[PDB]
């Protein structure tokens, strides 16, 4: 394991990180937003940007950009945009989603990026250079919201996903069935213990899926997402909830 | 699913059932723990035998049981004598086990009691004939302190269990890796999706194995341990945050 270290934070070892999202349409949400999110406890703050309307001006993100961290100048802030391919609330072209990158990556904004692998693979290596040579770490992700692959199929994904460049490979996939929520814990026991070199993110979504989300320490997934007051993405529970499990966990 | 309701605790439906273990060397200390034990927060109440140093007399035996009943009247009551060869405190005698099991049904003091899967056949089915003749109820137990079998042979237990009339089947096994944690898991989810016919008990023991203590609501586990303030077995954690951990994955 080499770690991923931001603003202090080791992603990779000891306790799983915690990850919230900040949703909001417009400048005026997204203040509001953070500023209620002062009262929370988290260790990384996501920025969704698919849940922003004017996502085709790139001005206007990175002036939202700006002020989610002028906002919070001390959290790790992840850029990220879900496209609708992958689950998030709106299209994009694979044009337009790599603009809106490059210029969150070359703006010193952020502090890591999502890039989904399906993007491409021009596009995601370019995207990988690019980051990387901007001191920007790259969470590289895919999702599917209706099913869970085999387990042969996420390993060999998360393994793609490392030899790509990803710091941090991530995974969320969908269970139809409580066997389901196994077959997402093996593949992550199997990459972590036996491919991986750096830290790795999974979860399987839903209430089904919740403990995927709580056990990250045993079975080997570095960061985990909890909901401040509204989830982003199916099965998150309560932040503080979140932070009281994995305490106990830990110290067991 | 045949549920196993006991002093209004209905052992099979919601959470997983909290149990801790009360373990006393001799009637005073027996009398101090149940006292103290009135203030901790738990569904059942297992009286450790194989601990008591007085099992000699069985006198000495069951005025203790009727010491632990007279603190905790309302309490489900759960006699265990835990064999030497199962992990146990001590040695004793097939024919010692199966007197103090007998003379525990029908002192009307417990409302439950552990028998050994492997005592042998014609004893385990005599003496789960003989609690239900007295209205007990009868946790068939079985425990590997070295290692995991097979999820394959685990579940082929538990149908023994089933077979020979247990009310609550009951396995712990060792962990020696994080798969075998998984291992258990699955076994687990076996039983719940094609072998439902009564609530079962699964744990895998130790610090690994510590997320199958706290997983029960989701792959069907129907009783948990906890510790009071020493372990009963290795992977307990403090009942109070067991107990924190089973409501908030209750209610995610
Ligand atoms: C990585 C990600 O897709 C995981 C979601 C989840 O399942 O918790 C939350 C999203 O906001 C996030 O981008
Ligand atoms: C059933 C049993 O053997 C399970 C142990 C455990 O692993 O928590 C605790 C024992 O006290 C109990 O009899």
């Amino acid at each position: 394991m080499k770690t991923v270290t931001v603003k202090n934070l080791i992603i990779g070892e000891g306790m799983p990180k915690i990850i919230v999202s900040l949703m909001g349409r417009d400048i005026n949400s997204v203040k509001a937003e953070a500023l209620a999110y002062r009262e929370a406890t988290f260790d990384i703050l996501e920025w969704r940007v698919d849940h922003f309307m004017d996502i085709a001006s790139t001005q206007s993100v990175l002036t939202a950009a700006r002020v989610i961290r002028d906002a919070m100048p001390d959290i790790p802030l992840l850029f990220t945009f879900r496209s609708a391919k992958e689950g998030g609330e709106q299209t994009i072209t694979t044009q337009h989603y790599l603009t809106l990158n490059r210029a969150a990556i070359d703006s010193g904004l952020v502090d890591m990026i999502d890039l989904e692998l399906f993007t491409g693979d021009a596009d995601v290596k370019a995207t990988v250079d690019y980051a990387h040579a901007h001191n920007v770490y790259v969470v590289m992700s895919n999702h599917d919201f209706h099913q869970t692959p085999s387990a042969e199929e996420m390993v060999l994904r998360l393994r793609k996903m490392q030899a790509l460049g990803a710091d941090i490979p991530k995974i969320a996939v969908m269970p139809q069935s409580k066997h389901d929520v196994l077959t997402l814990l093996t593949a992550t026991l199997e990459m972590q213990q036996h491919y991986a070199d750096r830290p790795v993110i999974t979860m399987s979504m839903a209430k089904e899926g919740v403990i995927s989300r709580l056990a990250g320490e045993v079975f080997g997934s570095a960061a985990t997402f909890g909901a401040v007051k509204q989830a982003s993405a199916p099965g998150q529970i309560a932040v503080n909830d979140l932070r009281s499990v994995l305490m106990i966990l830990h110290n067991a």
